[PDB]
């Protein structure tokens, strides 16, 4: 009973394009490959605008990029994030290394703690470790300051993600039915909780905005991304390519932290769930890692073209999961048409990512987890097929960390596979249930982690 599912069904009789009406507001639901790539690439900028949904106006003081309406103050606000998304990593040799280093740093902590909780045949919820973990990499990049797995106030700040999904997830009732906010019942709850955890993110980050402003005394080289965005805006204040005004630097860092922490936490959940619930893909990835790099030395980002399965799993996991099944709802700039069907200006729009990744005219074994799906005859990755899984979206509103988030999940499992052993609790029958909202996060699932051969992570 999650919205990604029910649109491909509605599509079958009514069209790859059709239009539901949620409460009052009119949704157009793009479900093909052909639908989406027409709409968002070929008619892009005609769909690059966001709903007039006022939960979006809650996010990051209303100055969010994720949820912001498409315009020229938004142009430079995306242009400045991405060209920081692209610039930070790669400006000079080893730009990636300091990032790479955090993943290893944290990977060593994860397998330490995963193994810690799991001794004596035990099993444990890997959830609250993989978010402390994933959020540290991004807090070391953004704020130059990781957080311990002791800190209950940090773990707090992270323990409300299922809320932020639900509220602004496509399929929802907090924006499109304003009549529901006068009385107790799920839809009243789910939004009031939502306004709470946005307060606590934008209070947690405008916080780091002050102290970094307190830090950077003109004779300086930016020692953070928080810094780098302020150096960016303090250079667009007292003189004259992509540079914000300060007033949006709190908001734009918030989106880049809040995004990553939630999604990359999910992604890294799902992969463990695919090793536990498909033992023999764990085996392959775990083997091919061994041969290509060795037991002798733990694996690094160099190894990537030389690891065709660990990509071919990464990608099938992406597809099968489709853990972002419906992108942050788009809206229209001017008029348009998709597969003929004429779609009026400012109409609300959804984008079904699960209906690119599960169309069985394009994707044969659609609900089978099959990584080796992505594999050439002589055994290679096959760039042709692999570049058609829809999960980061496309055209004007596509994801800007895609580049980064791939390099974070690759390492993270290239360590975890190569260092640890993952067991599904055999006493867990009725299947791995979920909890849908923007993202598809597994419900409490339990895993036993033994070390393969000592700890090589210790520097
Ligand atoms: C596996 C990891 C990730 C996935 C699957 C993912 C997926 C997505 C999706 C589906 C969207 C919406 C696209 C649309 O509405 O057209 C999006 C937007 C966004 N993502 Fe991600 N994302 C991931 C990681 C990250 C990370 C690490 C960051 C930090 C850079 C990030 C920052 C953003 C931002 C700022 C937006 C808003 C872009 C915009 O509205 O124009 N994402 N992402
Ligand atoms: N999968 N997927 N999609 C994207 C992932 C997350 C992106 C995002 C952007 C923000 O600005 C933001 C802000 C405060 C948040 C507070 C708690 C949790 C999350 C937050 C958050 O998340 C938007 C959608």
């Amino acid at each position: 009973q999650a919205a990604h599912l029910s649109f491909a069904r509605l599509a079958r009789r009514y069209g790859d394009v059709f239009q539901i009406r949620l409460g009052s507001c009119p949704i157009v639901v793009l479900n093909g490959e052909r639908a989406i790539h027409q709409a968002l690439v070929q008619q892009g900028s005609a769909f690059a605008d966001r709903p007039s949904f006022a939960s979006f106006r809650v996010v990051s003081g209303g100055r969010s990029m994720a949820f912001g309406h498409y315009s020229e103050h938004w142009k430079v606000q995306r242009r400045a994030a991405h060209s920081m998304m692209r610039n930070f990593f790669t400006r000079q040799p080893r730009s990636r290394q300091v990032l790479e280093g955090h993943v290893l740093s944290e990977a060593r902590e994860l397998v330490a703690l995963l193994v810690r909780g799991s001794a004596d045949g035990a099993f444990l919820d890997p959830r609250p470790l993989t978010v402390v973990a994933v959020a540290n990499v991004m807090s070391a990049v953004c704020f130059g300051c990781r957080y311990s797995h002791d800190d209950p106030e940090f773990r707090e700040l992270l323990s409300h993600n299922e809320e932020f999904g639900r509220t602004v997830g496509a399929g929802s009732l907090v924006d499109v039915m304003p009549w529901l906010q006068y009385f107790p019942n799920p839809v009243r709850t789910v939004f009031r909780e939502f306004e709470q955890l946005n307060r606590n993110f934008s209070n947690f980050i405008l916080d780091k905005f002050l102290r970094h402003c307190e830090s950077l005394r003109p004779g300086a080289a930016p020692r953070d991304m928080m810094d780098a965005f302020i150096l960016s805006a303090e250079k667009k204040a007292a003189g004259d390519g992509a540079r914000l005004d300060l007033e949006n630097v709190p908001a734009t860092i918030t989106d880049i932290f809040g995004a990553s922490q939630d999604t990359l936490s999910t992604a890294l959940q799902w992969l463990l769930l695919l090793f536990t619930r498909y033992p023999d893909v764990q085996t392959r990835v775990q083997a091919e890692l061994d041969q290509v790099v060795g037991r002798d030395r733990l694996p690094c980002m160099g190894d990537q073209p030389n690891l065709p399965y660990v990509l071919a799993f990464l990608y099938e996991a992406m597809r099968f999961s489709s853990f972002v099944p419906v992108t942050i709802p788009h809206a229209t700039t001017a008029n348009t048409s998709v597969l003929g069907y004429h779609i009026p200006k400012d109409t609300v729009v959804f984008v079904n990512q699960w209906s690119v990744n599960h169309d069985p005219v394009k994707w044969p074994n659609p609900e089978n987890f099959d990584p080796a799906r992505f594999l050439d005859k002589d055994g290679l990755i096959n760039k042709d097929l692999t570049s058609r899984v829809m999960i980061f979206s496309v055209g004007k509103r596509r994801c800007i960390g895609e580049e980064l988030s791939k390099m974070q999940l690759f390492l993270f499992i290239s360590i975890l596979a190569h260092q640890c052993d993952f067991r599904a609790n055999p006493n867990e029958p009725a299947k791995m249930n979920f909890s849908y909202g923007l993202t598809i996060k597994p419900k409490s699932f339990k895993v036993n982690v033994t070390l393969r051969e000592s700890m090589e992570l210790l520097d």
